[PDB]
RNA sequence: GUAAUGGAUAUAAAGCUUAUGUUUAUAUAUAUAUAUAAGUAUAUAAAGAGACUACUACCAAUAGCUACACU
């Protein structure tokens, strides 16, 4: 049984770990992306 | 209001696709022999010359003109 696409990254595409580049407000790293199926489905019965 | 030709704020990453250099021996055996030694040319001439076209010359064919001085 395989995974869904949208469900993970491919472990092969990481790699160390750590983000080289330099941020100037580590507040704009942060942002909430959903990943509830269930949720994506009560757009579209809408839209 | 001013600034950006490598702008700005986020995002991903890792044994080398750098506009740069120097070097380049066969055979045999467990030193000897041979004599420059990585290999390569589906790349590279113009002292002069050929062909085609054009220009400048030379030349006077073709064409036009001249007969009571030709027939
Ligand atoms: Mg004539």
């Amino acid at each position: 049984q395989p995974r869904p696409r949208w469900s993970y990254t491919p472990e092969r595409m990481k790699g160390p770990g750590f983000s080289l580049n330099l941020v100037k407000d580590p507040r704009r790293k942060q942002w909430m992306v959903n990943s509830d199926p269930a949720k994506l489905d009560a757009f579209y019965d809408a839209f």
